[PDB]
């Protein structure tokens, strides 16, 4: 989820700037097959 809807919609970005707006974190990307965003 969060921009990480697997193949046919693996949107890292969104899922980075959801994460980047999450108190300690500074990005995210799409991970498992893309369906989940990782925050780091």
């Amino acid at each position: 989820g969060f921009g990480c809807n697997g193949p046919w919609d693996e949107d890292d970005m969104q899922c980075h700037n959801h994460c980047k707006s999450i108190k300690g974190y500074k990005g995210g990307y799409c991970a498992k097959g893309g369906f989940v965003c990782k925050c780091y």
